[PDB]
């Protein structure tokens, strides 16, 4: 049997953190910390739900010290700020970085044994729920205000590590394009990339099943449909991308990713590469090398991401999928070589090596070797 | 903004029971009541999860009191069993009849000032979240086990009331195929058309926005290609069709439903009407009725019910989404007229008013008039 976890409540729209007040008195807590970053609060994107917060008479204290890729130090600073705050639930407000650091320091604050946080990696074999969570996304995105996963950096082992536990599931997402309309455009395209390398890898990954099928699908077609007009400033489209992200996500910890996310993680440990940059410029060059590992599948990616499919070869849809992919990195201006951003060719073996080991990779439905993650790590790197 | 709940957990397949006794452990449950009716135990269905928590050591008890269209005095009878049980958590076994029961069960337990039942109609403003219920389905189905409703019959006023709320949603759903097989056929049939009838009043209904959009045409799909194979005893079908009722019911509670659930309930109260036979019989009229009011749905529709709609006007587009309704409806033995199942004509008034006032009418994409259903019982009551 196939299991699904999902946020019991989630709301959607323009507006959506305005429900935040009323499912905080509903569920009766009394003091909030708040875990997010010092840009989030430089830009006012704080302020949006602390206003609400202070309107309805709510308590709140706040960390602001994520970074990220987040670290083990960043979540041991975090903990100590919410033991010594007399919160009794967490907001997220962020991108991934600050999701998951909420979710480490929840599950640590009522499973303090874990608060080496390495122990945490894997499985991980908690006794007691989260600290309660209510996630409020503002990069479109990671979707971790959905998945029971979250990816601390190990400074020391040079390695990122992924925690899967059902205890981390946050209580509420509040899903508002409110929050992430300030994004730069640089980091609407590079999360927007990142959403749609969930929805492909969780398309194609060997965990697959009929419901991940759907929502996968239909997340590729409202990324590909919208991320254009988000990065461009189109208030419709970035609502469309805030939902696309969400329904991307719905399968990561579900069924599970490949390749990409297994090769991006290497190059957040090794150089502080941002997540969704990494995968964009890895995605279409992974695509290139499961193609003939996918069945029917990239001939529906290419439909939806408005290729006409008809009369094609398989091979020819594979391709079409594929150029569709590396046409939308360039259109929303991705750097086309990891050259580009500071990756070192004598470190390849290296980062193969952690990407083979990564527990993405086992998803990836062609049984990659060391020589091929090295091969593709070559391919993304060059500037021919 | 747009509110989802959901399940936070779900497990779907055949053998999904089979992960019952890990999940109790792991949430620390020491005792369950089982909420069920006569049919189920008689029939060994029961047995197929009691032996299962019999081989794990987890304690039961068991309320079977439940029937069809289930009463205020059945409710608080299973409440009394429930009080002198000492269960701390519910197991609901069976269709929406024992999913309801054990909704109100569990929701008057925390919120014992609601042990009247009556006052549990509309947007229960309950206090206290429900005895936590484990939901297993019997039937494909009402999505009982998805949705934050029930729906129970007060005999002393002949009518259905719709209670609604997020703290009776299920902790975990368990959807397997293996506890629908021994519906009889008429049974899988029904049960099937009450689903599509979810999927296609939910797919148009007046709160409907992307995410319900995306989910309920899947699920008319999933339907539409599974109940003649079900019906006729295909174990693959039943399992394709143990999913698709359940994503039918994931936009329902969600964003609403429309005149045919309101024109079914008041079948229910007057003559005890099975709710699938009700909703089946007047769904193609009522799809009719709107079918100016949905925009380009219907053509949706018609397209994954079979329909070849290339070159079809709009109008003809759902001429033809309705034909493959009452096609469908023939084909899996749907009685054709409402005069079929002991409904009398002089009732039609009486009826008409109670549909008229029911929450699921509200919903409705056309504002119904008095006038208007009226004409819609007579032209489901007989041929013209
Ligand atoms: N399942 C999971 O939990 C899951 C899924 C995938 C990724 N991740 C993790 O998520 C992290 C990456 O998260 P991300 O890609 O969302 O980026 P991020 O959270 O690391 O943020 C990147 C940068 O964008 C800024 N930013 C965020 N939102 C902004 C806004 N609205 N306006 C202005 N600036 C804004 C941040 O301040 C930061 O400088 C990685 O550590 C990755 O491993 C976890
Ligand atoms: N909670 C909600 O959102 C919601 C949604 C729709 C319907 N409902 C309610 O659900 C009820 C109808 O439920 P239903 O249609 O599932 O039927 P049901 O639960 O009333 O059962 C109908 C009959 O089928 C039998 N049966 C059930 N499973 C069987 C199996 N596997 N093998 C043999 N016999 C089996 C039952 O014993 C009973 O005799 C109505 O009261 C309706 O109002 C509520
Ligand atoms: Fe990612
Ligand atoms: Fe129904």
């Amino acid at each position: 049997a196939n299991r699904m976890i999902l946020n019991e409540t989630a709301w959607f729209g323009r507006g959506a953190v305005g429900a935040l007040t009323d499912e905080v008195k509903r569920r009766g807590y009394q003091k909030a910390l708040i875990v997010t970053d010092k840009t989030l609060v430089q830009c006012g994107v704080v302020a949006k739900v602390t206003d609400k917060m202070d309107a309805a008479g709510l308590a709140w204290a706040i960390y602001d010290g994520v970074v990220p890729n987040p670290t083990i130090t960043v979540v041991k600073e975090g903990l100590g700020v919410f033991q010594n705050s007399g919160a009794d639930y967490l907001i997220a407000i962020g991108g991934g970085s600050p999701q998951d650091t909420c979710k480490a320091i929840g599950i640590i604050s009522n499973n303090p044994e874990f608060a080496d946080v390495r122990s945490l990696e894997g499985l991980s074999p908690t006794n007691k729920p989260s600290v309660p969570i209510l996630a409020i996304p503002t990069t479109a995105g990671t979707a971790a205000e959905v998945t029971i996963n979250y990816v601390i950096t190990d400074e020391e082992k040079r390695r990122k590590f992924v925690c899967v536990d059902p205890h981390d599931i946050p209580q509420v997402a509040f899903i508002d394009a409110d929050m992430m309309d300030g994004m730069p455009p640089a980091l609407k395209a590079a999360t927007g990339v990142d959403a749609l390398t969930h929805a492909i890898e969780g398309y194609i990954t060997r965990g697959a099943w009929a419901l991940t099928d759907a929502l996968h699908i239909k997340a590729i077609e409202i990324i590909a449909g919208a991320l254009r007009g988000s990065v461009a400033g189109d208030k419709d489209a970035g609502e469309e991308m805030a939902l696309g992200q969400y329904v991307a996500g719905m399968g990561i910890s579900n069924v599970g990713l490949g390749l990409v996310h297994g090769m991006a993680h290497p190059l957040g440990a090794f150089y502080n590469t941002p997540h969704g940059v990494a995968n964009a410029i890895l995605l279409p060059h992974v695509m290139r090398y499961n193609a003939d590992f996918t069945g029917e599948k990239y001939r529906d990616i290419a439909r939806v991401m408005g290729v006409k499919v008809e009369g094609m070869s398989l091979e020819e849809a594979r391709n079409a999928a594929v150029e569709a992919v590396f046409a939308l990195n360039r259109d929303v201006g991705i750097p086309p070589h990891l050259r580009d951003v500071g990756v070192r060719k004598e470190d390849i073996p290296a980062l193969a090596q952690a990407a083979l080991d990564d527990v993405c990779t086992g998803g990836n439905p062609r049984e990659a070797t060391l020589e091929d993650i090295v091969e593709l790590y070559h391919t993304a790197w060059t500037s021919h």
